[PDB]
């Protein structure tokens, strides 16, 4: 696993994160508290951003994976989102990333968001890709849930191997 050195370097010469923070931010411009994000000891805190898509049931009878539908979901824009009980919402990072050759990274959600049944489901990065990343929320509770915006949702880890890959995600 490589560190917070490793992770500023690759930043700020390879513009691997971007906006990146080098520290944790755990408050906003006017003193308030926020989910933390920024980097972390051996790893990276990202954004959700405020565009997020709520999935409906509306109108539909099946969820098919290899037909994704824009149509099963409602976009919402704003500061805090509403999943509703025992389904689903998408959001992207606020940060993209440029993943090099010889990393992958795996993503897991914050303590904030899995204390409350909130599951953050993020795929690994593959080498040489570059986006935007989509975030998934399960929200598992009886409840609607919120989803805060600008502020912390999960921690990425990287790893590099000790073998360049012979096939990268642009190949």
């Amino acid at each position: 696993i490589k560190s917070d050195k490793w992770i500023r370097r690759m930043a700020e010469e390879h513009k691997m994160i971007e906006p990146f923070v080098p520290d944790q931010v755990r408050a906003a411009e006017d003193g308030r508290r926020i989910v933390s994000y920024g980097t972390s000891s051996y790893g990276y805190d990202i954004r959700c951003a405020d565009e997020f898509k709520i999935f409906t049931n509306i109108n539909s009878t099946i969820v098919d994976p290899k037909n994704f539908d824009e149509g099963s979901f409602v976009d919402f824009k704003g500061d805090v989102c509403i999943i509703p009980p025992n389904s689903f919402a998408l959001a992207r990072t606020v940060e993209y990333f440029r993943i090099p050759r010889t990393v992958l990274t795996v993503c897991l959600g914050k303590s904030t968001y899995a204390r409350c049944g909130i599951i953050v489901n993020v795929t690994p990065f593959e080498p040489e890709w570059e986006g935007y990343v989509t975030l998934e929320f399960s929200n598992t509770t009886p409840l609607p849930a919120k989803i805060y915006a600008n502020e912390g949702v999960a921690q990425v880890l990287f790893f590099e191997s000790d073998e360049v890959c012979d096939v990268s995600y642009a190949d």
